[PDB]
Formats: structure tokens, C-alpha cells, sequence
């Protein structure tokens, strides 16, 4: 985990973090581990008009997965979420998520949260 974004999570308000928690919740709705698996991450991408491969998703996961386990939990998700907020989408000092997929934070908030995504 790039702590620059963890400090952007430090920058995230409890409200901000909560908003991604609420996303985390839906992100892993029906999840066994309760943390974002690739199938889990792909769920919202599907909800987002995509059809990402768990391979593409796995690297996305890994990006913010601190243990390389293959599942993104809240603070990892907060970094993954916050990562997109550092700039428009952020370029370098960051993994590129291959090139095929990438979480559009705000747009993805739409796919899960439904209404709750409105506030920021």
C-alpha cells in the first residue's frame, strides 16, 4: 500500500471514508470473506458497463491489497478509492491497472451506493 494515499485516507474525512465503506459493503455484498475478491471487484465493473477479467481485477486488487491475498478490505479500498481522488485519475507513482480496467471512483460509487453516492 502506497502510504501517500493512506495519508490521503488520512486526508479523507470519516465521512469520506464512510462513503467508501458504504461502497465496501455493497462491493462485498454476498461476499464470503467480506473483502473484495476479484469476482467481487468485477461485480461493480459489470454494474458499470464493463466485463473485467478476474486477472485484470486481481492486479487492481493487488494494487491496494496490502498482503497480496487477492482481496481488498476497507482501508485497502480506501487507498484504492483515495488513489483516484489524488488527481483526476492519477498517473504515475501508481500502478496502471494493466490498461484495460480501472475503477472510476465517482462513477463506481454510482453503481453500488445508489443515492448514498450523492453528497460529495
Amino acid at each position: 500500500m502506497d502510504d501517500i494515499y493512506k495519508a490521503a485516507v488520512e486526508q479523507l474525512t470519516e465521512e469520506q471514508k464512510n462513503e467508501f465503506k458504504a461502497a465496501f459493503d455493497i462491493f462485498v455484498l454476498g461476499a464470503e470473506d467480506g473483502s473484495i475478491s476479484t469476482k467481487e471487484l468485477g461485480k461493480v465493473m459489470r454494474m458499470l458497463g464493463q466485463n473485467p477479467t478476474p486477472e485484470e481485477l486481481q492486479e487492481m486488487i493487488d494494487e491496494v491489497d496490502e498482503d497480496g491475498s487477492g482481496t481488498v478490505d476497507f482501508d485497502e479500498f480506501l487507498v484504492m478509492m483515495v488513489r483516484s481522488m489524488k488527481d483526476d485519475s492519477k498517473g504515475k507513482f501508481k500502478r496502471p491497472t494493466l490498461r484495460r480496467v480501472r475503477i472510476s471512483a465517482d462513477a463506481m460509487m454510482q453503481a453500488l451506493l445508489g443515492a448514498r453516492a450523492k453528497g460529495h
